[PDB]
Order: structure tokens, then sequence, then C-alpha cells
């Protein structure tokens, strides 16, 4: 149902933003749907706590994968900054979920109709909270 396709890593930027080579054949910046990892680049809030950890996690995950796939939700495919909005998978593992599960991101920016995996992400977030991991420590 959801549109999914292969992509190739260009570079990991931070915990929730990565540059990939789309099936299109064009280099694009992707921002992970439904999550927010702590900031590491913008002068507002600074280098938030867990930022570097979130960044390291994502980098590790995409750099070690055999296969990267991008899955678009049902509504808009790009944000106002021109970033592609998707669920990213590394060897069939959802990075968006992986981060939440570890308490390295919170569920955020839920913009209907792009919320197909919201409940899934929410459950993982509840578990991380319950286990008092990283952000929830
Ligand atoms: C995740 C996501 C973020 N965004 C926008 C909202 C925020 O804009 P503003 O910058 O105007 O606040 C910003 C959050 O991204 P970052 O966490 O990368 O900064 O990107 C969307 O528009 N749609 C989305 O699905
Ligand atoms: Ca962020």
């Amino acid at each position: 149902k959801l549109h999914k396709e292969p992509a190739t890593l260009i570079k990991a930027i931070d915990g929730d933003t990565v540059k990939l080579m789309s099936s299109n054949g064009s280099p694009m910046t992707f921002r992970l749907l439904l999550v927010d990892t702590p900031e590491t680049k913008h002068p507002k809030k600074g280098v938030e706590k867990y930022g570097p950890e979130a960044s390291a996690f994502t980098k590790k995950m995409v750099e070690n994968a055999k296969k990267i796939e991008v899955e678009f939700d049902k509504g808009q495919r790009t944000d106002k900054y021109g970033r592609g909005l998707a669920y990213i998978y590394a060897d069939g593992k959802m990075v968006n979920e992986a981060l939440v599960r570890q308490g390295l991101a919170k569920v955020a920016y839920v913009y209907k109709p792009n919320n197909t995996h919201e409940q899934h992400l929410r459950k993982s977030e509840a578990q991380a909270k319950k286990e008092k991991l990283n952000i929830w420590s």
C-alpha cells in the first residue's frame, strides 16, 4: 500500500536527517517521519542532550546496512525545506522505530495524513519511557 523503493546512502547528517540517492537518480535530503532526535546544528537550544548519540546511532545503522529502502506515507512526500519525508529501513529494520525504541528520539510532528505508523511508534516510545532509556532517563 505505502510506496517503498531502494535508495543509496550519500551521507548521514544527524539522528533524523540523511542524504540519499533516490531511485529517481537524484541526491536528496530525507527527514525521518514522525520523530525528532535532539538537535546538533542549530543555534537555538544548542547541542541538545542525546543529540550526538542519536546522530551516532543513525550513522551506524545506515552505514552498515546491505540495503536501504525509503517508504513514503500517504500525504505529502516533501516538507517546506524540500526534504523527502519517509520511513527509512536498513536491512528491513525501520530506523524511525529503532531510534524511538532506544529513547534516542520522541514521536513528534504528527501531520495527518502522514501517520500510518503512528501507533507502532507510540508503542515503542511507551516501552522506552517505561525502561527509562536515554531521553527518558
Ligand atoms: C518531521 C517533519 C518536520 N517538518 C518540519 C516542521 C519543522 O519546521 P520549522 O523548522 O519551521 O519548525 C521542522 C522540524 O525539523 P527538524 O527537527 O529537522 O528541525 O521541519 C515538517 O514540516 N513535516 C514533517 O513531517
Ligand atoms: Ca531534529
